[PDB]
């Protein structure tokens, strides 16, 4: 089974991609998490990326497109958890799937309003070292456990997230209910309600 997990920044969609991927054994393929990686080991894409990334914009499509050929699992099931984000990207990854006789299975929209989206990233902390994520109202990190609000967090970028959301990503959603493969989740639900609706709509 492959799935597309789509909607706006803070949604949820990298704890619930996490939790289904480590409970129904899934292979998670977060862009977000793969550049932050190459940012960190100074890697040529890490260099190219970082100055997209801290602006709020999108990395460009064909540094992506290479990346998601590089790392495709050619087994398994999959959750692509931040990808496709561009028509062009999802129109890549249509290519690439039908070269191997595969296909996105569904796709998961995580619906959630402007206002909550807002208080989603405002709130959120990750540990450092391990990208673990956290929201200092709704999951607090332990004491003792370090962790930082990342720049992109911040109020100015996340307005521009939210634009550049709106603007390439969200037409995503035409492109894959035309498909009949959408399926919609409210995101702005407590974490289990939404993990429950998330395994309801793929089983
Ligand atoms: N598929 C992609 N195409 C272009 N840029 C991406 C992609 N995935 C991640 N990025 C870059 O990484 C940043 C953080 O991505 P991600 O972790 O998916 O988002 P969020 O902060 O909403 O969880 C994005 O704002 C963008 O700069
Ligand atoms: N259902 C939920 N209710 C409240 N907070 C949530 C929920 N899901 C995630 N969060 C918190 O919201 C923030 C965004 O979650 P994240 O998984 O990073 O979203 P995305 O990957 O869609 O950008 C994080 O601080 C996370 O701890």
């Amino acid at each position: 089974m492959i799935l597309v997990f789509l909607g706006p920044p803070g949604a949820g969609k990298g704890t619930q991609a996490k939790r289904l991927a480590k409970e129904k054994g899934f292979v998670h393929i977060s862009t977000g998490d793969i550049l932050r990686e190459a940012v960190q080991k100074g890697t040529p894409l890490g260099k190219k990326a970082k100055e997209y990334m801290e602006r709020g914009e999108l990395v460009p499509d064909d540094l992506i497109i290479a990346l998601i050929e590089e790392v495709f699992p050619k087994h398994g099931n999959v959750i692509f958890d931040g990808f496709p984000r561009t028509v062009k990207q999802a129109e890549a990854l249509d290519e690439m799937l039908e070269k191997k006789g595969l296909k996105v299975d569904h796709v998961l929209l995580f619906e959630v309003p402007d206002e909550v989206v807002i208080e989603r990233l405002s709130g959120r902390r990750i540990n450092p070292e391990t990208g673990e994520v956290y929201h200092v109202k709704y999951n607090p990190p332990p004491p003792g456990v370090k962790v930082i609000q990342k720049e992109d967090d911040k109020p100015e970028v996340i307005k521009k997230r939210l634009e550049v959301y709106r603007e390439q990503t969200a037409p995503l959603i035409e492109y894959y209910k035309k498909k009949g493969i959408l399926r919609i989740i409210d995101a702005s639900k407590p974490v289990e309600e939404v993990y429950r609706q998330v395994l309801e709509v793929i089983g």
